């Protein structure tokens, strides 16, 4: 009756969905991370203390505009929030931060432009700030190698359409044409640089702010994010970088780019003005679909809620959307303009909190772990045989959770590439480790503060107590109910290699 | 191959169908997913009504939430003039059906300081008097304002929450009275005129048909309606009295009943085994129970239709935002597409295309995200897990049916002809989900008009009087779908196709399939 | 009523554990006999008395093997096989076409005669030894002191330590000295040593021709026999089969070449074999001498499933029923193997020494009958016909398409039957294919595509003796009729149960493109 | 390459078919039990040790003939033979033995065409006349109907009863009519008791000998296994109840019956006999599939190398015989006259160690795994959520072993449900334990004779590093090779470790 185990059981996916029913209570937890844009509607302190209490697990720092003081103020503000609740480790809730980067543009230098008109792209800088109905200035200069004839250019987010020195192209779709617009090349392979000269120094500065996450704006080919690699340096090295799939080169190179990755981001925003609108869902599906395949965060982002700017509830495509990302295996969902700027932050994070939780109540748990059973690769890494163990272990009992001790959290990861049903409670003595966590679903990361036991075996015990009073206390588990613990044979990371199925103290 | 997903449909596992979506696969002409668009201010004139069938229109849905029987029949006119300007044709005829929508038990507000557009500011916390004064019932303010609901009192209680203009306001109750409710504004806003009112946790005693109900479905039966939407249909013995009430006249009219709150998921089966089909209300449904749970109902009505072999019609905000924009937000091409995939029949425009500023613009973005997910569904594993349903029956046009449905995956077939009087051997087709489209050649203008409401039917109007020679008969009509496929781009001249024939003259008798090329 | 028979509660089990739970010995099957089962004819069957007897309980097909007898005895076996099965052509709606095969001697390698005679044995035991000839003066002396043997390069393809097998591999041989015309052996295995025993070296690399000076002179008297299919032993490679296709020529190009597969190179090289030939017969006598007794049922799954894979026929031969030489029952093992073969996808069954020279050659045609009718009720076709439908998911042949969407519909009504009229049985075979569970009844009028259907699993023969009538949808309803009294008189259906009738468009062969699913009137 | 790992890796059945390799050779291990009948043929010390050699592991003693003292010298010899090897606890292996019951029983030319007697009348008793029969049945007229058949001698003469304290037969299938022969009654519920007077004191003298298991003759019903429990009594406890299904009532009733035994035989035999032997394969792989799905042994039994009796190699039946009840799911195979009476014993058992050994590998362990999961419940059992990890543990990194520590048996038996590809290693200080572990499917029972270690973690790892020792010497796996190895955590198996072969 509850968590829809009824549909849980079905042979198969028709009868899965008939039984799926909404008087069938989730469990109290939420598997999927909740990133949200911080911006005027939610940087004060207040704000982002009710933001943690309603479901923010990262906060995200769009560098599209801002200066590095008003971010390190932003900063500093989550980090207070944060820490107001670390009085209490059992309930404490590590929030990460995250850097989202502008990214290399392509702008023009208001006229009106109408549908058969002809308007000539022009790169001499004498008509930089002559711009016109008939001649139009970019500043990228290497336009006409990545154009041919018939390829079209975007201007003002798609608002505007064109077809193919110079360039000679007709007016497809019309508006009213402003300044320094941003400009899209469907199609096209671009060569602007990896990361901008802008860009290079917000990296550098997320290094001296300790940011947990980068969000790469623009990534093509592994090369790019090499590029971010190589600017994060020695002191960012553990700093994940999240590449964002904003065209069709990067759709169509997606393989390297996710090997390159730590993890991937569909931009659906800036991906549906490039690709036509109507394909964005088999992008979206497709990217969640070969991330989990390769068991690397995937998030989903873009007008999830939109509508909450303004109103205090979603429309049904909104409620529609946040769940069925989540059942498509989306290890976050984002929020930017409903936390950013909206009237209603804290109904925009509680609404993604209560979709998310259905929805992974609905998930075909059964095919999902047959698939992921069947596609794993047979290997001689101990850690991979405990994880799925574990997993399937977890299947079988029903357990409350599966509780991970984890260094540098890989052990967490690689239960939660499995997929299993029951929270993965990860505890870890490493605060970057625990911040890190929420980009991957199921995992609740728990920050053990006690201090080293000089007996191995106690500290691990310790640790396992406090996992177990952590689960009991937030409504995961109570005494008596079943467990699985996942520990190593000796200190250190990569040595895990040990299931117990366990009840409950 | 490149095209319509075939790679990603010859995947093994579901996974691995997700990671052969392609966004360079392009998809066939053909789009089975029905698109029903609110007809209204916006869409009404013949100029605008042609342009729709153009753009993918395949129902007019008239609400009668508001409006008058002229207004509506103006419409109605409206709509067939549009259809049978292209009837000079009959290759290229698109028939059109028309819905009425019931007002239904509806508990609705005023008119704001005299006007239907004032708005007055509401605010959080803030104290409201709900009346039920007829002198109140056109002068609404912010502190005063009038419903019809009489009998609200006794089946709300202290504490209940009313909500008000899609639920977008909420009022706690804090007093009653014989002709009044003292509530405070839990989330406020700009009040409008002629706006809804729910109460989720309400016994609400209501008729199941009401007066305005009455009339509204003899409106339909002699402006020649071919489908009622039954709003708030809460259990088995609604539709049974909507099917009374249409009586005779109206026998052949298809009842699609609407299920907009808690009781009408609970009584679903019984809902569904007395219906012809279902609607997925969702923007009630969203306010009558958890905004969170409303996918959960969508999915298990999408299933249980489809498990039933019966329409389903996903509505309501599913491109929402195209009241004012030329194109829709990311969740919305998600919204629309994730209902295909889940298997609905037809979607549904309200708003878009009823009063907005792009009713064309959201017509054809329909038409372009339903046409993208058809390719993208796993047929492999849909039609493995259809087939199951049912393992053995005794009819042999089920048998035939399922044959031609096999067949056409097979070939890859452009599409499956079906000969038929009444929709019942298209729609025995239809339930199978073939990837092919089914063109479903008809005598029976509002058996091609009914054929809409099931996925994948491309109903044809044959005009041609009957042959005496029933085999020249039938040859006539099946050449006419294959004029029909080659001048909409969905065959050429070599391909194959799939014909459905009976061995007689009359409903009933088809069950002769043949795999034959395209002349 | 109708799901506690022919094992329907099994076959709606979403799991072949489920499936394998759900069997019921109580669950009666359906009269239809898919599996086709091939008879060796030999002095217990030879005469028209046994031969009809055979027809009665059941032999599709009546294998005349050629490693023994002249020209003369076989051109009589063929006579009384076509006068016993010609007894029974006066009534067409219960006549059944009796196919005929022709099994080579190939590069067989043979003792001599004991003691000038046929019949006479010697004991050998072990540890004694046993000096192997090739000098042609003891030909027809053999004993337990001197063995000879027609194998002239024996001495180059064996070495000391090398096993020689005689008789079914029963007596085994270990070389001990190798001479110049000569081997001196101890016997490993002994027992009784009878005259013109075959002999199989699995080590050694026998150089002896594909087809030989006989087996050309025997393919050639099979061409002029009208003979329906040939079974070509040891078949190595591709161009072994071509060889014996070319040894056929134009005159003997519709016969069927069914490739036997009796050693480790057959094995290796399958593909290309199966590719060259129209069909395969596992040779599991051979074979399990050839290579380790322990791995033949894997060869047999292996060759099974990639026949049917390829929709080609595949027959399971040698020892099913074994013990029925001597009684009149078969041993359980014996009952699990016949039941496993047609479980495994076997289109047909054989008998060998069981109807050659047992005792009781009617006894093993009526268990082979029995049993290959119970596995075909067992079959797990809702796996089976998925699996079979994900090998080619797209085709542009439309009679392909008309064929699946004919198995699919009979699932559907679970009908009698699928009638199929066919010329060259093309159309029958490309149903036969999909593996449906009803009897595919074939009406034709060539009477060499009803013989040649026993080799495709579920199609049941009918040779209709009417002349070509004027109208052509008179002509098809005279054909199809004909079926529907078949099926009704032969137990498959009655009248009122519903039946699946593929038919073409236009008059000839390739044009099956319409199905039609019709009641038994 | 190896192990049938191509085929393993398939996605059909049909393609796991296509990609079996007569080439590709199986690993060392061979997980089905094989059970020997002990006759004349076998019961001298010096063959016994041969037979262990080729790989007997269990010794079934038919007391459907010979006395007390004579089977209690074969058992005696069996277990000298067994003992022989004691001295290597590394190389070691148990054996068990088994007492097969004879069970009640029904005990008396013709033509096809005329009329038979059955007289119950005692006056017949000793005139055994082709023209009357006498039965020693008293409640014959009250369990068969008109129309019903009657076997006689093996089901060599069919009769038909056409007249119901006698019956009027017309004989079906006639024969030679002999004396004191035995008679089957086809679709009947005979009430003979669940044991004889002879089957008491056969399974009391069992308990006495301290055997391992029973095969419990004639099982019709749940309450035949209790009272066969019952005579076992509180001294034979520990002993395993296997119930011989031989009739269409055990076929019938065939789920109260597995619920009540520890496992279940396939008599083939006498249910060829019983039933129309075209039909034994389906209830074979009825009672195999609900055995598996329950988690219980079954033994698949008669004539599978039968010609073994007389010629050294088997024919092409046989061989298929034997591989298929393996691929089907038999935990167990047996050998009757083959190893009692034959000429070839030692022969017998050599072959169906090899052909298992080529039948386990394969085996589609890809969607038996996902059947037996799917159809398993979600119980709350830690062991058992620890055994189907191990399980899927051990398919993952391809393992060499699962390595258990147990006592009774049972978390080596819970691994077993669930078929893992590698050897189950059960290493156990309790004799009857490493005897029994026979029964199911996979696991190679080890008897640790070393004594128990003060400290616990030094304890458990003597018995790991002992399962180490014993895989390497019989070459399961080597150094670095993966294992999977179950134990208690604390001084109830709930802890898996994968871990590297020392
Ligand atoms: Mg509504």
């Amino acid at each position: 009756q509850t968590q829809q185990l009824h549909a849980a059981m079905a042979d198969t996916f028709l009868e899965h969905m008939c039984r799926l029913d909404i008087d069938s209570p989730p469990i109290t937890a939420r598997n999927t991370g909740i990133i949200c844009t911080i911006g005027p509607a939610s940087r004060s302190v207040e704000t982002l203390k009710e933001m943690i209490k309603s479901g923010m697990n990262v906060a995200r720092l769009n560098f599209s505009h801002g200066t590095h003081e008003y971010h390190a103020e932003t900063i500093k503000n989550v980090r207070t929030a944060t820490e107001s609740f670390a009085s209490d480790p059992i309930l404490y809730r590590p929030v990460a931060v995250a850097l989202d980067t502008k990214g290399p543009e392509i702008r023009t230098g208001e006229v009106e432009l109408k549908k058969g008109a002809t308007l000539k792209i022009t790169l001499d800088n004498a008509y930089m700030e002559k711009c016109d109905e008939n001649i139009l200035w970019l500043d990228y200069k290497n336009i006409c190698k990545v154009v041919e004839v018939g390829s079209k250019i975007y201007v003002d987010d798609g608002l505007i359409s064109l077809q193919v020195d110079f360039l000679v192209t007709e007016v497809e779709n019309g508006g009213s044409l402003g300044s320094k617009k941003g400009v899209n090349l469907p199609g096209a392979a671009v060569d602007l640089p990896a990361v901008s000269e802008k860009d290079i120094q917000d990296l550098k500065f997320g290094v001296e702010q300790d940011v947990d996450m980068v969000f790469a704006s623009f990534i093509r080919k592994a090369s790019d994010v090499h590029e971010v690699r190589k600017v994060l340096g020695e002191k960012g090295k553990n700093i994940k970088i999240i590449s964002k799939i904003e065209n069709h080169e990067g759709v169509r190179r997606f393989d390297e780019i996710l090997e390159a990755s730590d993890g991937i981001m569909v931009a659906r925003g800036d991906l549906g003005i490039e690709i036509p609108a109507e394909k964005v869902f088999l992008a979206q599906k497709m990217m969640i679909g070969r991330c989990n395949r390769a068991g690397k965060p995937v998030i989903c982002a873009t007008q999830m809620l939109e509508s909450m700017i303004k109103k205090p509830r979603p429309t049904r495509a909104e409620g529609s959307d946040v769940a069925n990302a989540v059942l498509d295996g989306a290890d976050c969902i984002m929020l930017s303009g409903e936390t950013a700027k909206g009237d209603y932050p804290l109904e925009a994070v509680r609404m993604q909190h209560l979709i998310a939780r259905e929805a992974e109540a609905a998930i075909y748990h059964l095919q999902l772990f047959e698939e992921l059973r069947r596609l794993a690769p047979i290997t001689s890494d101990p850690t991979e045989a405990t994880a799925v163990g574990a997993v399937e272990a977890s299947f079988k009992c029903c357990s409350g959770a599966i509780i991970v001790l984890t260094k540098s959290g890989r052990s967490a990861h690689q239960v939660a590439r499995y997929r299993p049903r029951a929270p993965i409670i990860a505890v870890t003595r490493n605060p970057q480790t625990a911040r890190q966590a929420h980009l991957y679903r199921g995992i609740f990361p728990v920050l053990c503060k006690d201090p080293v036991q000089e007996a191995w075996a106690e500290d691990v015990d310790l640790r396992v107590n406090f996992a177990m009073n952590v689960g009991k206390a937030r409504g995961f588990f109570k005494k008596g109910d079943v467990v699985i613990v996942l520990t190593g044979w000796r200190p250190g990371s990569g040595f895990t290699n040990t299931m117990r199925v366990v009840p409950v103290p």
